[PDB]
């Protein structure tokens, strides 16, 4: 799950628990179950807790809850998917969390192979401090100035994964994605892109994440695809409007690109998909 899932999950997630008082939550299996998240013990202590947000910024995703009697003890669950895990309202195959709500409502976050991590925290400073370590998320802010991109001397590729040099949420499959329309050789330094590139990949970043973020589900988020159908979505980059209704992989773990292409699973700073008869050094 990359930049755009998070945060339609995130929107999933205040639909239905937005308001709702949070009874429990349990680590049933994975990395949890044998060793609870920081802060987990303080954490269950406050508990009930009221969940007033639940937000992102890029990859990462948190809880905002506040102690319905102390309002000033604000906490905060501040969470990662990883390369499997995913939300759920239902009981789901390696769920790992497994949270309790006010009048028996559940909520569930699966991981095969638990890469996601938790994290109970409550410090507002202690957010700030996290939210400042992500560049502007490249999927919700619709002027992020990616001109900086010439000022470094490193590969494309590094600098769209970074999470903090110019926006955060790009992940695997946007950055070959975005990577593949702008017809623009992972390789090629930042400091090497022209203005022309620069203006051309900002198109196709916003293009790619709003389609992304727009689509039911990717491949994994298939366990809020009833959810995710039935709920609106917010008009982030309100210009670029996607053509396709759905977001299909052209070059992410492709063999061959549309038109046939050899796609190669090059692993450059995993791997990166690109088809070198499309994308150019130029």
């Amino acid at each position: 799950p990359e930049g755009p899932e998070v945060a339609l999950t995130a929107d999933i997630l205040e639909k239905y628990f937005k308001g709702k008082t949070l009874e429990y939550i349990d680590f049933i299996s994975g990395r949890y179950s044998k060793s609870e998240p920081e802060g987990y013990d303080d954490f269950i202590a406050n508990l009930p807790l009221k969940v007033s947000n639940v937000d992102t910024k890029g990859k990462f995703l948190w809880f905002e809850l506040f102690d319905p009697n102390d309002k000033s003890n604000k906490w905060y669950i501040w969470n990662t998917f990883g390369l499997t895990g995913m939300w759920s309202l239902f009981e789901a195959k390696y769920t790992r969390a497994v949270l309790s709500f006010d009048n028996e409502l559940m909520a569930y976050f699966s991981d095969m192979r638990n890469f996601g991590t938790f994290k109970f925290s409550n410090s507002e400073k202690e957010l700030k401090r996290k939210l400042n370590e992500l560049g502007p998320d490249f999927l919700k802010n619709d002027d992020i100035d990616i001109s900086k991109i010439k000022k470094y001397k490193q590969p494309i590729v590094a600098l769209l994964m970074d999470q903090k040099k110019i926006g955060s949420g790009l992940g695997n499959y946007l950055v070959a994605e975005i990577l593949y329309r702008a017809k623009i050789d992972p390789h090629k330094l930042g400091s090497n892109l022209t203005d022309q590139e620069i203006e051309n990949l900002w198109y196709w970043i916003k293009y790619e994440t709003k389609l992304a973020y727009d689509s039911n589900h990717i491949g994994y988020m298939v366990n809020l695809e009833n959810e995710s159908s039935k709920i609106g979505r917010k008009n982030y980059h309100p210009n670029i409007h996607p053509t396709e209704k759905e977001f299909d992989f052209l070059v992410y773990r492709k063999k061959k690109d549309p038109n046939g292409n050899k796609v190669i699973a090059d692993k450059i700073i995993r791997t990166t998909y690109w088809a070198p008869a499309i994308q150019k050094l130029e």
